[PDB]
């Protein structure tokens, strides 16, 4: 529906369940294994994955479409300062992973700025 305030969940939704197929997510679906790699935190501020994305969306505690998309660009920009060095294939996974997500999160942005703007703005 055009204007719709809360189109942004599905399409989210929908985006979230695109990546988790796509072969280039294997990486970022599930938080990195703290015990397992000792040092990510000595690296990483604020780990962030795509599983917490998705439970975090499904339980609404998202509270706009840019508050997911700063939560999954983290997960890109962790994956650039975590690696070290663009001959990573797990760095090239995140760069082809981001250009895909950036395509498409951003009509998601301006079809949420649009509702919004109608949300407060419209008499009828
Ligand atoms: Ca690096």
């Amino acid at each position: 529906m055009s204007y719709d305030i809360q189109a942004w969940k599905k399409q989210c939704e929908e985006l979230l369940n695109l990546i988790f197929q796509c072969e280039d997510s294997e990486p970022f679906r599930q938080p990195v294994d703290l015990l397992e790699y000792p040092d990510y935190r000595d690296i990483i501020d604020t780990p962030m994955d795509f599983a917490t994305v998705r439970e975090t969306l499904e339980a609404g505690n998202y509270e706009s479409p840019m508050e997911l998309c700063k939560d999954v660009r983290l997960i890109f920009s962790n994956s650039k300062a975590y690696t070290p060095s663009k001959r990573s294939r797990i760095y090239s996974m995140s760069l082809r992973l981001s250009a895909f997500f950036e395509e498409h999160i951003s009509s998601v942005l301006s079809d949420y700025k649009s509702a919004l703007r109608f949300h407060k703005r419209n008499t009828i």
